[PDB]
């Protein structure tokens, strides 16, 4: 067995020494393996399955049960070799010499009868040899592999069995397939029992039946692009790294909530103390930016403390807001303030201007092209951003500016919580907080009276009638099954004096910032806070109106005295109020 | 790359399932100003010149603002770069 252990390893050796996991709950498909070899013409299975299933994991399992156990007769003391197939092409330059290596090989398995081949990546047995004069792997291998004269096992993946196996119909026909499906849950338990031993003897560490439970269940749940096992066996051996670096030892539910969260960045560790009462006072911190519109940052906060506290639907967004209302009230300003409490700040939001998406053409831009033309290879815009960052929170602004068909790739995403790009690539959305942001219903906030006669006058204020008016326009803009899934619709009332007074703190403070960023400051009275919250108020503009007018009556008045000369870095500006009535203007005063 | 990882190692289900990625992001302001503070002495050395904090919180802020079509780090020790180059040749 010489020329055997030069191009090859004893995997039979290798299972009566210990050295190869444990293999839990495969009985079916070692079984059928055993099967298949056991035949008289072709007696040469392929396992194809998606990669992390545990195809390798069944050949060892099948040398194990040759090993040590009962298997039928014709297997009894077969010694099952894995050929590497990388070293019989290593050290070939002169013609001839793979070709040597192979048939002595094939001689030496020929002479000793109980010999039982496995070649892991089986596409790469073909065009093994080079070009020029050389005869391949395959062509070699064909004859013998026909009439049942070397049993031999396979396996490869879905891709490239499609890809490379079945290009070779006349190899491929030489090979019996089985498919080898991912486990289910308790499967995957099952087996995380079975390794726990090893893991814990690597580690030096302990884990717990919570531990392995969580462990799986997270890993099916929140990993989309790997499979099962892999993804459980991945989770528990980084927790047990990480407590075996933190240094008896023990692992348990929520160390792997903590691993699995540093690795996604979806919150899933166990909640704290300190971060419960962060998340039971969410209005007062989300309206130290945004004054007013309570009922939005109760439904906001409602939805992340549901999110949060456990009770999540995992097949659906964490929520779908609607948010409706005039020009300038704070729709967009909200999902800012939502975005800088979530992550760090204004900058992690995926904000998309629906101005752009007119046509209804360019929805291609959310899932990318169709195979065969320009651009297929790009893939998607919305899918790439959200598959890099799982936890997000999706803006889409002025819905109503688009074509009404765009919106139509959305029910997907609000019921099943998943979109598929060109390329079949499922990105799921099961974690994102969705809000659309629109003005419809709103042209008829300064109307005073509708045509006709009519005895005293509509009692309802502002905010029913506005109400009433988006809920119809919403319903003739849309489709009744888009607007069946949407979690929640928010009217925004317009702002009040009071709120104008507020927001001009807020402003000062930004033109603050601005001044500080050269070294300088300025700070305004009462009376110059009341009067330019009276000089800039229009119900119906909002609090665009306000800034404006700050502009022109503060910032004009402090270029002119920065390039003259008077307000110099070191320096900061207080502004007063002079005259009474109407003709109290401003008066700036600089300051050490 | 995140754009090399999609188009390349992703063609390779096998090979890519053999890894575990880790996300590097960006720096914040603070971060590259860090970063600027620790490699002024390496580039004073190179340069035969002196670099004010000033120079380095100037450098950070207005890359950060201005230039838009690279990442911090990198755009930020670009100015700096660039301005010892241009006082070196003066001499
Ligand atoms: N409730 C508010 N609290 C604080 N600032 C506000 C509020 N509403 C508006 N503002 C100020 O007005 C600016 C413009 O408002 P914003 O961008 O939120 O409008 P919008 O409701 O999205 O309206 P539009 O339909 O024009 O998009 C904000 O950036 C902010 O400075
Ligand atoms: N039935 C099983 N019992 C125990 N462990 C398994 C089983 N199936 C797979 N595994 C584990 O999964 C890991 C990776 O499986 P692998 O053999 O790489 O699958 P593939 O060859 O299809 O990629 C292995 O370390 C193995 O321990
Ligand atoms: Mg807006």
């Amino acid at each position: 067995s010489l020329v055997l252990d030069q191009f090859g390893r004893n995997l039979t050796q290798a299972a009566r020494e210990s050295k190869l996991d444990p293999v839990i709950g495969r009985e079916k498909e070692i079984e059928r393996v055993m099967q298949v070899l056991s035949r008289r013409t072709k007696n040469n299975p392929v396992l194809i399955g998606e990669p992390g299933v545990g195809k390798t994991a069944v050949v060892e399992g099948l040398a194990q049960a040759i090993v040590k156990g009962e298997v039928p007769e014709t297997l009894k003391d077969k010694h099952l070799y894995t050929l590497d197939l990388g070293a019989l092409v290593a050290g070939s330059r002169y013609r001839g010499d793979f070709e040597e290596r192979l048939k002595k090989v094939l001689k030496e398995i020929r002479t000793r009868g109980d010999i039982i081949l496995f070649i892991d990546a089986l596409h790469t047995l073909v065009g093994a040899g080079a070009a020029e004069g050389a005869i391949d792997a395959a062509s070699i291998l064909k004859p013998m592999l026909a009439r049942g004269e070397l049993q031999t096992i396979g396996a490869t993946t879905l891709d490239e069995y499609r890809k490379h196996l079945e290009k070779d119909a006349a190899l491929e026909r030489r090979f019996q397939p089985i498919q080898v499906a991912e486990p289910s849950l308790p499967h995957t338990i099952e087996i995380l029992k079975g390794l726990r031993d090893r893991y814990e003897a690597h580690h030096r560490v302990s884990i717990t039946d919570e531990a392995l439970v969580q462990a799986a269940t997270l890993a099916d749940r929140y990993i989309s692009d790997r499979f099962l096992p892999d993804k459980a066996i991945d989770l528990i051996d980084e927790a047990g790294s990480r407590m075996r670096i933190r240094r008896v030892a023990e692992v348990d539910g929520e160390l792997i909530a903590e691993v699995l969260a540093t690795a996604t960045g979806i919150p899933v560790f166990k909640l704290t103390e300190e971060e419960s009462s962060r998340l039971l006072r969410m209005e007062d911190e989300l309206h130290k930016r945004v004054i007013g519109q309570v009922d939005a940052v109760k439904a906001l906060s409602k939805a992340i403390r549901r999110t949060r506290a456990g009770l999540k639907d995992p097949k659906r967004p964490g929520g779908s807001f609607i948010f409706a209302g005039p020009s300038g009230v704070g729709k967009t300003e909200l999902s800012k303030a939502l975005a800088e409490f979530l992550f760090g700040d204004e900058d992690a939001l995926i904000s998309l201007d629906m101005s752009e998406f007119s046509e209804k053409h360019t929805v291609s831009r959310l899932f990318g092209s169709p195979p065969g033309y320009v651009g297929y290879e790009e893939g998607g815009q919305l899918t790439e951003k959200v598959r890099r960052k799982p936890f997000s929170v999706v803006l889409f602004d002025a819905v109503e500016k688009a074509h009404p068909d765009i919106f139509n790739s959305l029910l997907q995403i609000l019921e099943d919580g998943r979109l598929t790009d060109s390329q079949g690539r499922v990105v799921d959305f099961k974690n994102t907080v969705i809000i659309m942001t629109t003005n419809l219903g709103t042209r008829d906030i300064s109307k005073g009276f509708n045509l006709g006669f009519a005895a005293q006058g509509d009692t309802k204020s502002n905010y029913e009638r506005m109400k009433n008016k988006v809920s119809d326009e919403l319903k003739q803009h849309f489709r009744p099954e888009f607007l069946n899934r949407v979690d929640d619709v928010v009217v925004f009332p317009q702002l009040s004096q009071a709120d104008i007074l507020k927001i001009v703190d807020l402003m000062i403070d930004k033109v603050d910032e601005r001044l500080k960023d050269r070294d300088m400051g300025i700070e305004l009275s009462s009376s110059a806070k009341e009067l330019l919250s009276k000089k800039g108020y229009d119900p119906v503009l909002g609090a665009r109106p306000l800034r404006r007018t700050i502009q022109r009556e503060i910032e004009d008045s402090l270029s002119e005295k920065i390039l003259f000369g008077e307000l110099r870095p070191g320096h900061i500006v207080v502004v007063d109020t002079e005259g009474e009535g109407e003709t109290k203007t401003f008066t700036f005063r600089g300051e050490e």
